[PDB]
This record gives C-alpha cells, structure tokens and sequence, in this order.
C-alpha cells in the first residue's frame, strides 16, 4: 500500500493504452458506497470521458462516473444511468463525491462541496464485490476493451471510497480537507497497478 | 411526535403517490398565519410543483404555495392567487417564509432572508381549521386527487407554522437560525404520516 | 380578551404592592387541573418566592406553586404540601407545568419538558371555583396580605390553565410550542387586572 | 407628534383612493431643501409612479419625485423637470436623498448612498410654504386629482425633510443610520392623515 | 466617518492615556438607549475595568458599563448602579447588549445572546445629550481623569448604540449578525479620535 | 391480555399493600431468562427498593432486581446476590435489561443501553416455573410479607421477560423499543392483578 | 482456524486457572510488532491485571500489557517497563493498540483511537518468536505460575497482532473497524486453546 | 528541500544533544513574523521545555516559545518575555500560532484555533536574519549550550514561518488545514539537519 | 549581474529593432526547465507577440512562449507546438510560469497562480544549452531576423529560469514572491544587453 498523498496520475495524451487499476480489499458485496475524487481535464467541451470505472464480471458498468458531452455527469449503477446535468462548465479542477444506497436507491452527487438534488437509482440492487476499478479508461469487459474516445486526458487523484453513505457534514470535511478514513479505497493506502503512459506528479490543485 | 431537526423528507421520484401528511390539532380557524420551510428541487426550470398544500373540505387550495414554471412562486389563499415573479431561478436550496393577515389581507414573502413587496390577498377571509396539510403533492380533494405532474421532486424541511404574522425581526432570526417556537406546526415536534416513496435523510442545507 | 402572546409581566423591584390578578371564567369546582407557566427570576439562590398563587375564601393556599430556598419547588393544594427537590439551579428562564387530579391525588410536576416522579396529594379533595388568582405575590387572604419577602422579582408569562390533566404529549407540545387551547386560564385571551409597579414587555424567552 | 420609527406605510393595491397626507409645520418659503425616504415597489418595470409629491395651490408639481418607466427618476421643482437615468433597476428596497438649492439651482440626487452628478434646476426659484404633501399618489390639484396609473404600490417610509442641503457626510449618516434631526418633516415626530386602504406595518428594510 | 467593519481597537498595555473618543452629534436627550459591543480581555480575573464610559459635564458616570472583579458586570445610569453577577467567567470574547428605558427604568442585559433578568434603574431619569464617549478608560471628569487601574486591556469593537430599547428579536438578529441600523453610534459610520497607544486590527471574534 | 403500551403502573405513596402481580404463561423451568423494564423513582438516594420481585414457593428471592442504597443494583438468583455498583446516580427514568444463563451462570446487566461487565452467578441452577411475580413490593413469602421500607414508590413499565438470553443486538432493539416478541411476560399482552393504591397512567418516559 | 468475529472470551470469575492460550504461526524473531485488542473489566479501580502476556522460554515478560492500579497501562518489552499514566478511569470497554520497533525503540500506545506520546523502550532488542501468548493471566513461566491477583476478570477480544508497526492511518482503520490483515495473530483466523472457566459469548462492545 | 508533510520529529528521550536545526533562506531582517507548529509532549505537567528556539549571534533568545511549568506558554522576543497563562493543561496534541509585529509590538498567540488576547512586546524592535533555528533544545549560544532540563521530549511538526502577521482568517485556514504558502520556513519544503538521537515518524495528530 | 528588482524593460513602440538579450551562464544541456515572467501589453486584442524566445543554432524556436491571436498562449519546444486556449482576456499584467521535462514531455503552464492542465510535448527531446534568449522580439535566426508584427509592445520583467520543473508549491511561492533562487536565469542577478528603443522603469505591477 502506497501513500499517494499530494500526487496525481497524469494521463497527458489521448490513448486507449494508458490506465491505472486500483485494487480493493472488498470482502463484502456493497449495499451502499461513497466515492470521492479530484480530476482536472479540458476535455469537457470537446468530448465525454470516463471519470471512474467500476466493473464486475456480470456488468462492465457496475459503478461508472462519466462526463457526457453537452449534458454533464452521467452516474450509473448496475447499468441504470442518472444525469446530473451541468449547463456551464469551466476549466478548473473539480472535486466530486457520489453516494448510493440500496435500501432507498438515493443517489447523492456533490460537486465542489455543493450537493445536487437527491435522485433515485437501482433501489434494492447490490453491487458485486469482485470488481475491476480503472482510472483513465472506460472498460467494457471486466478488465479491458477500452475506447480511446472515452479515455481521460489530464489529472485524477484523491480517489477515496467508503462502503457507506457519508453524511453531508462528513463530505464537507472531505471537501475542506478535514481528517477521514476511507474503508474500501484509500488514497493514503492505495494498492494500484500502472499500465501504459501514466505519470505520477505533484497535484496541481490545492 | 418526532424531532425532525436536521432531517428532511426526500421525494426522489416523480409520482402521484409519495406524500407526507402533517397533523395540526388546530382548534381556532386562522385569521393569520406564517409558514416557513426549506426546499430543494431542480424542477424549477422543467415544470411547476406544489411546495406546501393546505386544504379544507370546502376548498382544496385553502393555502397553497406553488412554483409556476417560468413565472415563480404562486401563493393562493381561499383559492385566490397572487404571483411573485422570479425571472432568474438558480439551483440551490431556497428558504421561504410567507405570511398572510386577514385584517389587512397583506401577504409577506421572504426568500433566502430577503422580503418581497407586500401584496394584498383575501382581506377579511378566514382559513378553515379542519385542514389537510400535504407535502410533496398538490391536492384537489380534502386528502387526495394528486397530480404527478405537480409533485415535488427533491427535498422539503424545516416546515414551521404560526397562527400570526411574524415581524421581520423574527423572520431574520428564523433565517439566521435563532431560536423560535412555532405554535401551529413544529419541525421539532412534528406529527406526520408517510405514504409512497418518501425517505428521512440528513438535510443537505446548513 | 387581550392576547398576551410574546408578552410577559415584569416585576422589576421587590415590593408587596406589585401584582396582577387573573380572572378565571370558572364556576364548576375543579376535580382536576393543569397549570403551566414560564418564569424567570434571579431570586432562586437568594430567597423563596411565589410563582403561582390561587386562593379561595376558605383557603389562601388552595393552589400554590412556590420556590423554597435551597430546597426547590413547593407544590401545595388545599393547604397540604409536597416538595420536588432541585439540588442545582441555573440562571436561565424555566418553564413548568403541574397537574393535579382529585380521583388519584397524583401530582405531576414538569420542568423544561422533563417530568418529575409522580407524587400523591389530597386525593378526593376539590379546588374551589371562586378564586383569587394572583401573580407576583403570595396571598394569605382572598386578594391580600402579601409579603414582600415572598414576591416574585422578574418575569412571568405564558400562564395557561386547564381543568383537566394534560397528557405527556400535550405537555411536550406546550413546552415546544405547538397548538393548544386552555379552558380555565388562557394567555391568548387573558382577563387580568394590574396593580402597582408592573410592566408588560416582550418576553425574553423564545 | 407621532413616532413612526421602524414603521412603513403600505399601499398594497393600485388605486387613486389610497394616500397619506403629511403636515409640515413650515412657515418660511423654502430656499433649499433635502428630502430622504425609503420606498419599495415592484412597479418600476411596469409603469411610473409618484414617490413624493409636494404640491401648492399655484403649482401641483412644486416638488415631485417620480419614477418614469424605463427612464428612471424624474426630479422636478416648480414644474421644471430633470432626469437621473437608471439603466439597470433591481427589485430591492431603495433609499433616496434629494437636495435642491435655489442659490445655485444645484440638484443632488442620491441612491443607496451613491451620488448622481449634480445638475442645475430652477436657480433663483422659491418653493411655496403653503403646501400639500402626499405619499402614494400624484396630485394635480392642491389635494386631489389623483390617478391610479401614478399611484405607488408597495412601501414608503423614513420620510425626512430639511430646509437645507445636507452635506455628503450627513447624507451618509442618513443612509447608514446615525443621528439626525429634520426640521421640515420628521418621521419620528410625524403629523399625517390616512385616507383609503393604507396600512402601517413594520418596515421590511433595516 | 470610517467603516470599522471587521476591525477592533486594540489596547495592548495598561495605561492611563490610551483611549478612543467616540463622537455623536446627538441633539435630543436620551429617554432610552441600547448599547451593544464585543470586547475581549484577560483582566476579568485580575481586576475591574471600564467597558463603556459615557460622561456629561454634570455626571461622569451617566452611562457606564463596568466589570467588577469577582462580582460581574456593573451597569449604571446617572450614577445609580446595578449588578449582573457572573460567577463563572471564561477567557473568550464576549458580546453584550444593554438597554435602559426611562419610562419604566427597566434595564435589560444580554450576554452572548442570553438575556439576564430585567431589573429597575433610574426610572424617570433622562440621559444628557452633550456627552463624552470613551473606550478603554473610565472617566471621572468630562473627557479626562482616567485611572490606569480601571483601563481596558485587550480588544473592543462592533460598538453600536440606539436611542431606543431593541426588542429581543432585534437583539437576536444583532448577535447572529443580521442586518441592523444603529441610530446613535454606528460602527460602520464611526467618527472617533484616538489618543495614545491604540491600534486598529482585524477582529479576533467572528 | 391487556395492551399496556404507553402505560405505566404508578405507585405514588409508600405502602406495604400497593402491588401488582403479573401472571406468566410459563411451563418449563427457566434455564435462562432476560427481564427488561423501565422504572422511575426518587428513592435511589434515600433507601433501597424492589424493582422486580420473582418468588417461587421454595425461594422468595428466586429472581430479585433490587436497588440497595449507596451501592446500586443488587441482582440475585436462587437467593445468591451479585452487585452492579453505581457510584453516581441521577434522577431520570432508567431502562434496564438483565440476563442469566444456567449453562454458564453468566449474568448480563444493562443500564440505559450500556452493558455492565458480565459476572458469574448460579451456574447449573434452575429457576422454578411456579412463580409469583410482583411489582412494587419485595415478597418474603410466596406472595406476601411485604415491607414499606422496600416498596417501589414511583413508576414501572415496559416489563418484558424472555426465557432465553437476548443477544446485545436484540437488547439494543429493546432499548430503542423496536419490534420484539417476549414469551414469558409481555407488556403488550399482559395478564395482571392490581391490589391497593396503584394507578395506570401514560408513561412519563418517551 | 476459528473466525472469532463478534465473539469475546469471557472470564467471569477471579481464578488462577482460567486462561486461553493463543498459537502464533510465526518463526521469524520480531524486530517490530503491533498488538491491538478490546477488553472490558471493572478491576481497574480495585487492582492491576494482565491484559496481554507474551512469554518466551527465556523471558516471561517478553511482551506484557499490564494495568497498574492507580497508575495506568504498564507496557514492557524484554522485561523493561514503561508507563502510560491514566489519572481517571471510566468503566467502559476500551480499545488499545501498542507498537514497538527495535530500530528506534519507539513505543506507540493508543487508547480508543487517541495516541499517547511516543516513548523509548528496548532499542536494538529482538523478541523471540518461540512464544506462549496467554489471555486472562500473567505467566511467570513459559505456560504457568499464574497469579489470581493478576488475572483478567471480564472480557477480551478482537486480539490482532502484526510483526510491523502499523501507521496511524492503519490504526485509525483498526479502531473504526475497517479492513486489515494481521500476520502474526488474527482474530478472524484464531488458533487457540481454552483452560478452566472461560466462555465464548457475543461481544458487548460495537 | 525535503517534503516533511505528515511527518514529525520524535525526541523520545531526554538529552542535551538531540535537536533538529532548521535553516531559513532569510536575508532581510524581520520586522514581523508568524510561527505555527504542532507539538505533543507529556512534560507539560512535569517541567518546562523549549518549543521553538531562534537565536542570533547577539541574542540567544531572539525568538523563544517556551512552556514554563505551572505558568504556561512563555513567548519572548529580543530577550523580553510575555506570559500567556494556561491554568489547566491536558495531554493532547496542541497546535499553536504566534505573531509579532514591530510597528505595534502586538503579539498574537493562538492555541487550537482560539486567540489569546493581544499583548505588547518589543515595539520598534527588529529580528536578525543571521539566525540559528533549533527544535528540541533551548539554546544559550548561537548553535549550542543546550540543557537537558529544557529539552523537548516528544513530537514536533508542521513548523511553518512567515515574515508577516497572518490575519485571523489565514490562521483559521492554517488550523483547519486549508492551503497556505509560508515564506520563511516551510514544512513542505524544509531545509534541516538532524543531530543526535532523533527520529522522523508519521505524525500522530491528523 | 544586475539586481533588476522592482524594474522592468519597457518596449513602448512597435519595432523590429528593440530587444534585450539575456545571457545564461549555462553549460549543461537542458533536460528540463521552468521559466516565469510578468508581462503587460494591449496587443492581446490586436495581434500575436513573442513573450519569450529561446533559440539555439539548430533551432530558432527551441523554446518560445507566444501569444497567438484569438487562440491564447502558444508554447513550443524544439519547434513542436501546443496551445493553451484562452477564450476570455483581461487587459492587466499577467504572471505566467511554464515548465517542461524531457523524461515525460509533460508541460505545465500556469497563469496568475492557476494551473492549466498538464500536456505532453517533445518526450525524450533535449534542449540545447548554447542559445540566444531575446525579450521583445521573435527571432528567426540565431540572433536576428526579427518581425515587428511579432514584437512585444509594453512591459516584460521578473524573467527567472530554472533547469528543473518547479513543484506547484515552488511556483506558488514565485507568484506570491516568496524567496527563490533561479539557477539558469535570475532576475536578481541578470546578465543582459539592450538594443534599440528599450527603457528600464519601475514595474507597474505589484
Ligand atoms: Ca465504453
Ligand atoms: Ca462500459
Ligand atoms: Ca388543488
Ligand atoms: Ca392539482
Ligand atoms: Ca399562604
Ligand atoms: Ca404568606
Ligand atoms: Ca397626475
Ligand atoms: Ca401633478
Ligand atoms: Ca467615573
Ligand atoms: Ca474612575
Ligand atoms: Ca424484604
Ligand atoms: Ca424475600
Ligand atoms: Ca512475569
Ligand atoms: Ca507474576
Ligand atoms: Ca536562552
Ligand atoms: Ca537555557
Ligand atoms: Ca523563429
Ligand atoms: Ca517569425
């Protein structure tokens, strides 16, 4: 487990080969989760891109966070998709947190510390534990079949995951940088494998 | 009775069946009132929605606070309506307080701590005591006849009601989160009944 | 009827002449009652004081709520007395309710929404209907013989009286603020007479 | 003398009936004046309205402060007009102070503490002392000939008048709140008569 | 007139010479007032200090707010004094408001948004308008005769004064930082002169 | 069976004759049990009192939960005593659960949802099924020989009994009042007999 | 291998014969370790007790965690002792982690997620791996010479051991119960042997 | 430059030889500064210790932050001292910030985000740039003459220095851990030398 | 070597002859660099201009920073170009820092302390040490062939160059003006030669 504090993966070219695969000690199938990350890309006005790709062997889009061009953030669980439309997008680094819960299907999407309206997705589902988590690519088989037109170009980091819905006050601390302890995926205790053109650099954002 | 402090009702799907009914053991009919609430919805650019629906057996729109698409807040008492145009609407949680006084018919509207101009409505009327108070739906009968195209989708909370017109100083206190004692409807002491897909969650707003 | 909402009687000096007399439209003898009031004084560590003095021509302490120095609340009906010991007192406004029922002699005493243990007093007694109800003084005859060392110095308000025992849920709504209608003594519809140095001011408490 | 402090006149419906007439003690003719007031209305996008209408039997527009649609503040003295163009107008309470000095004809117009450029009007004129001062209406005769399309709808208050030009420092105190003593017309010592549907309510602005 | 917003006067050493003199062009003598301020000092356990000194040529203690060691706040008008005993005192900035009304003599005292019990002082008195208002020192003559053993050491700011008794709602607004307009002494519109070692610094309190 | 839900037995006087006897549908001898209740009394600092008195014809203290002054909860099974000492006691309603298992003699004691340390008592013993269960008194014969100095004065309710050790999770749901189904003694299906001055009143605790 | 998840060893009586012996699948002598556990006991105010006794055939206090009465946690490695003093003790379940590194000799001690100051012990030592690990007793030979005056009475569980110093992040995840993999001694894969009066019960603590 | 982020120096034993020497790229003499650090020690109950020692060849205590037993923090500049008395000290990590300004001599002292009252020290002085900055020891000559009785035993970290007084908002960001850029001494870009028995470890505090 | 602190080269006319030539005492070929500068120009609306032209004998655009009209900053290394689109412009002094690194080709570009996204250029290239560095012109031979339509009109200063990629923290200090030491090209130790109409004046930007 490597401490990635202050460091980001840099995907500086559009390619289908550059990815990092993140390994989770996930012994339990998820009835709920939170995932937070920073990313920074100019693609938003050019095309869509994968922000966070989680696949199980049953389902290649088991959790996917996707920027869809001229629409905004696609969020999907279990192949069902919900849109958090963003009309005005700016070239600045952006922090997101996204939370889903099976018991209600309530999705919380948060951008730069501001909540979106809570929406319903995949009530009663469960996310499988045996999963491939990939940054930089959108995967259509378990660990592969990326499309370069869906790759990330630029930076991603502070990828942190919990198997529970963070409260709003917790997510506020995350955005401010208060202390927290992720229990599914910890940027401060990252297990990862790097493939292709990916560089680790000091994070650009504060 | 339940202390809903820091909690909101989440209405995460469009439906004709999700609602909460709030009980007031109100004895005297209302010659005046104030109602204050937080709500959060993205619908404001899509369609109209009921924020706060108070009906009596004579009158289904006995007090109704309604967002009307491309206009703003619609306020009606005893079935008569006045409008507070909102030319720019922005996706953020909004606090509103509204007061009506029979003796003058003056309606007061405050949004996020700012008053609208005092308008006149239903001078000399009296609001019936035997009431059905419904959140998340607009009712066209005493306890029913909802239209799904008028449901609230999103959050409503801090619902407080007084049988008198609050002064501006009091309303400033409410918005700042000073202490107060609502004497008709009280979030700290709420008696309510839930139907359909409705969930109690930590409030998104401070 | 005068609506005393948000107003309190202020007794800002020690005297034996400042009092207010409250006129009850009461003619049936009380087989039970609840009396609730809010009050605020600095005397509690200095000396005892009358909170609520109800006298009948046969009995000057027919209902008396009395603070007794370094003891607590003294509650007495028909001259008999019981104590609700209070080992620590804090300088904040205090709201009390107390209920007595002849059919059981059970006294309930409630301070700031917390019940005291139920105690037995004057089972089968009756409280006279023709009463002199006085605030600010303790009376040893029908409307007179006040002692300045027993006067309330400070504020008293929200004085409500019922000829029946309120349930705990009702007492909770009294404390928190919700709707209620007293049928013996109503703050919203008070009949009172002021004598001496007494002022009506905005209540300090919410 | 009536203290209207913290109170406003409310004109909640369009009519020619609703007006209030203010009585100045003024004996001397005015060689200079300042008039300051708070008003709040949503009409500014819809039609013109009279803000302040000092009239004399010789001259119905002896001093008139008038909102002209899509133009701004019409300021006229002795029937001669000047405009302070306002290209962007926003629905919020607005404080104005206006000064006229005969010895130079200089008009100072101030809005929310910002000066407009000084303009020349009626140099060497004199404003008649025997005057009818009306709020809520524009008068074309010494006490009448109102027109509904010129009536104020909304709130007006803090109407103070001096027979001299306040300095910028003084006007800054008027806007921010400090101590001042008007000698022609004092809101804290006002003589007025109400006609029609006009109400006195707590001012919405600080 | 300086906008002292977010600034405080810092009195960092004991002296008989560091003071600021606050200028009010007050014409009417005061039948009532409210004064509110923040201050911060460690002296409270060591010795008494003047918080707010208002003197006339007739009366050096016309308004004085004083800390008395091991007693608490001393409030005096016209030389007559009342105490608001503070048995536990903590090393933090403290906001106070205090109100006096001649007509009743009622003194209100508020500390960090909690009211003290209303007390009586100098009923029927009138506070002189020609006044010397000094922060940091205690006057024994008009503008002079300071005692270093009574000087404030530390910070004072947000000094606002009204010539009327603020309601509890208003004071709650003040303490919460709601908008308000002081009509005697305005921190946003302060005219003052500084003598000796006194500095303007960013306020330590929110 | 009477549904005692929301009701408590009230023992408002010290007496040797006020008691209720609860009838158990028990048939097997108890090799284990759990007993849970709320009670409320002021005696704790004044004298001991019997909380729960279970006697078989062989053994008057076959299960006894007893408060002993200056010590705490006496728990006895088969006549043998262990103490869960309580140095700091506060006058508030207290919930307890206590469990015993013959297979190990482990006693679990729980106060207000917090476990005491597990202690050992009467391993291999058997509790008789023919039992007089009495609330309000300590019985020294099968159903009698009460003592005034050991009577409960105050309120006892939610008396539930299981013939097995509840897990911590179950006891947590009991403390939260969740769905639970007792099978030796059931408040929601209570067979009982009332003797002397005992009253049924709404429970004071939530 | 037994998964002891949610279970604790209960030592419910004082004895010198009740112990559980834990078998470590280890051969490498330890240059560093971390040990974590929950325990719950009332002894702390009565006497000291062994929490964790690790003995090699040369050294019976090779690692020992010992509560020292009125002092606190004794920690000793290779027979050298350090104390982490705890002046006041609450009767509650307590989680501790302690780490030692030979290279620096730094001892970390953590109670309920709060670190003690790092201290030095046995720099350059090495702990033998051919070790007997006993819970419930202090051992003065490789498997015996227990003293009942040093036995644990109560509960001990979640006993996990690493041959490396856990980071503060990892320890936070232990205390929060996140995922972790012990490599010397694992509660989820415990190999153990029970002697005397010891029971396996559901853990009382979360 | 070494990024010490999340690392602390550990001084686990008392010695007169363990220190870290910090080098500032500072060439202009300081007219103002801010010093912020975390430290963690148990010595505070037991003896005094140096926290931060800044010497110039003319002046061994040109800046000294010192804990003096029973007194509290000693802050000295140019060899003059002021005390920030601390009556009760608890064993927890403490963050401090301290500021000095020549022009006023105002010292700000901040503990765990709470400001002390501003004090005066060395008005008009200046601090030399030819300086030796040592952690862990108190120095009485430019680089040496330590005392073991004044050494820090424990952890020190997050040492940042500015040549200007940080505003209260800035210091609040430092305490919260918002982004900041030092310009004299920078933990993220630290130039230091380690001497004696000292270790670098992950910081125990968040 | 001249200390140019607070000074700037002023190019007050368009010409093909005004330039200043900067000499780097550089011996190693540059595997990486950072260049930071301030410039101020009106040209941005009107035509492109050379900000910083670095040419080796092989390559007249070995490093060039160029404003390209309507596009933004052209950055080119070894004659290959990447664009940082700037769709909105303000006529103000602008600080840029740009870094390149052969080992990845990653270019960083920073404007007024805000990073652009990292882009790849000239991976594995090497930049010749023996170069002419010209401010005010674009150079198409080694030291000449300037085009007036590409000259800088206005101000250039604070030109600092490093042969390594500054971290974000460092670049932040550069923008804030924290202390730094450039090892290729140092404004505070500049070797330069001036040709044509160029002046040195106090820098307009702070
Ligand atoms: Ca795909
Ligand atoms: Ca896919
Ligand atoms: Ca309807
Ligand atoms: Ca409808
Ligand atoms: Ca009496
Ligand atoms: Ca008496
Ligand atoms: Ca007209
Ligand atoms: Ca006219
Ligand atoms: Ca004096
Ligand atoms: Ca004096
Ligand atoms: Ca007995
Ligand atoms: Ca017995
Ligand atoms: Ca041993
Ligand atoms: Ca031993
Ligand atoms: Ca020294
Ligand atoms: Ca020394
Ligand atoms: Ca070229
Ligand atoms: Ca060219």
């Amino acid at each position: 487990q490597t401490d990635m504090s202050r460091k980001a993966f840099v995907f500086p070219k559009e390619s289908d080969t550059s990815y990092v695969s993140l390994k989770a000690p996930l012994t339990k199938p998820l009835k709920a989760f939170t995932v937070c990350l920073h990313f920074y890309t100019e693609l938003s006005s050019t095309r869509g891109y994968s922000i966070f790709s989680y696949a199980t062997k049953r389902q290649d889009n088991e959790i996917l966070i996707f920027w869809s061009k001229d629409i905004g953030y696609s969020f999907t669980v279990g192949g069902s998709e919900i849109l958090f439309e963003v009309p005005e997008v700016t070239v600045a680094p952006v922090h997101i947190c996204t939370s889903w819960e099976s018991a209600s299907g309530i999705v919380e999407f948060w951008v730069d510390g501001k909540p979106r309206v809570r929406k319903s997705l995949k009530k009663g589902y469960t996310v499988g534990a045996e999963a491939s988590i990939i940054l930089g690519q959108e995967q259509d088989s378990f660990g592969g079949n990326f499309e370069g037109s869906q790759s990330l170009v630029g930076d991603i980091g502070n990828v942190n995951m919990w198997d529970f819905v963070l409260s709003p006050d917790e997510i506020n601390t995350i955005y401010l940088g208060g202390p927290f302890s992720p229990n599914v995926l910890n940027w401060r205790a990252l297990k990862y494998e790097v493939q292709g053109e990916v560089f680790t650099k000091p994070q650009l954002w504060p």
